[PDB]
Formats: C-alpha cells, structure tokens, sequence
C-alpha cells in the first residue's frame, strides 16, 4: 500500500498529508480512496482509471483548479464523491455522466462561477447534492430537473442573481420543493439561497 497511508481491507486513507500528487501503488480493488486535506492543485488526465473497484473518492480540502475531462469515467461504481473545499470555477460538460449510481456529490466551498448544462442529468440516483459557497450567480434552467431521488440540496452562500426573467426556474424550482432546501445549520430553509445584493430570498422573486 501507499507509504505513509493507512490501509484496510479495501480502504485506502492518505488524508491530511501535504501530498500534490496521486499516489503510485493504490490497490486496483481498493473500494474507499480518502486523499483529503492534501495539496491537489490538478490531475493528469486518466489518474483514476485503474482504480474501478472505487465506490467511495473523497477529494475534499484540496487545492484543485479544474478538473481534466473524463477523469471520473472509469469510476462506474461511485456512490459517493466529495470535491468540496477546493478551488474549482468550472467542470468538464458531462464530467459526471458516467457516475450513475451517485448518491452523494459535494461540490460546495468552491470558486464554481458557471455548471455546465445538464451537468445532473444522469445522476437520478442522487439523494444528496452541495453546492453551497460557491460563486453561481445563475444555474441552466431545468438544471435540477432529472434529479429524482433527490432528498436534500444546499444552495447557500452564492450571489444569486435575482433579475428577471432569470431567475425564474431556480425560484419556481425552490418554491416546488421547499423541503429538499437545506442550511448551513443542516436544517430545513427554502430561504437559505439569497439574491445577490438585495439580500432577498431567491424563492421570493416572483418574476412577471
């Protein structure tokens, strides 16, 4: 296993470590790949393909910029994928299309200035998404849309832009699932996403 990573069965953690690089030697059937609070800054294309067996890739607390294409497309099996606390301002179009069986995606605490459209279209397994703190003044109208088992989504902490006709989906979106909206505090707040300067809830702009 990877020096100075911690392994167990399957498991494979090197959290917290001041790593820039993927380590080499990462078991092929490793199922849990815990590479958090490390120094990422990128990924060559292709790191992850030999590591299929993945159902678990934390990547959270990290310094990545941008994220090469298809590095996840190999990664059929994930169930949960953490990209939270890094430095991303955009994704790859359909850089999670081939991750089907998703359940959990933190892409919250990022520098996300745009999402690709239909960025979640496949992901209709997805019962938990973050996007909080990030930099989205808007999001592609329908963007939400595919996302049927969805239970709980944060959209906090991002400057909204509430102009009209705009933002008309994501405040008629918010507004139809007023209980999946979630806070800071972990609790339900269909509140919680707020325009940009007014300081309004974005639910609350009733466009004409």
């Amino acid at each position: 296993c990877p020096s100075r990573c911690s392994c167990s069965g399957t498991t494979v953690e090197c959290y917290s470590q001041g790593r820039t690089s993927v380590p080499t030697g990462i078991p092929a059937q490793t199922t849990y790949l815990d590479l958090e609070t490390n120094s990422l800054k990128s990924l060559p294309n292709g790191v992850f393909d030999e590591l299929t067996s993945l159902t678990q890739l934390y990547l959270g607390g990290n310094k990545l910029q941008s994220l090469p294409n298809g590095v996840f497309n190999k990664l059929t099996s994930l169930t949960y994928l953490n990209l939270s606390t890094n430095q991303l301002q955009s994704l790859p179009n359909g850089v999670f299309d081939k991750l089907t069986q998703l359940k959990e995606l933190a892409l919250n605490t990022n520098q996300l200035q745009s999402l690709p459209d239909g960025v979640f279209d496949k992901l209709t397994q997805l019962k938990d998404l973050r996007l909080y703190q990030n930099q989205l003044k808007s999001v592609p109208d329908g963007v939400f849309d595919r996302l049927t088992s969805l239970q709980y989504i944060w959209l906090h902490d991002n400057p909204w832009d509430c102009t009209c006709p705009g933002i008309r989906y994501l405040s008629e979106w918010i507004n139809k699932h007023s209980g999946v909206v979630r806070n800071s505090a972990g609790s339900v707040a269909p509140d919680s996403a707020k325009c940009s300067g007014s300081g309004k809830p974005v639910r609350s702009i009733i466009c004409p």
